[PDB]
């Protein structure tokens, strides 16, 4: 169950890739 938050719930890549997603096509 842990599992699932910490890959999201606590992560949230959603704004990782966000972030990276500028310098990584810009």
């Amino acid at each position: 169950k842990d599992q699932f938050i910490i890959a999201y719930g606590g992560l949230r890549g959603a704004i990782a890739f966000s972030l990276g997603y500028l310098l990584d096509k810009k």
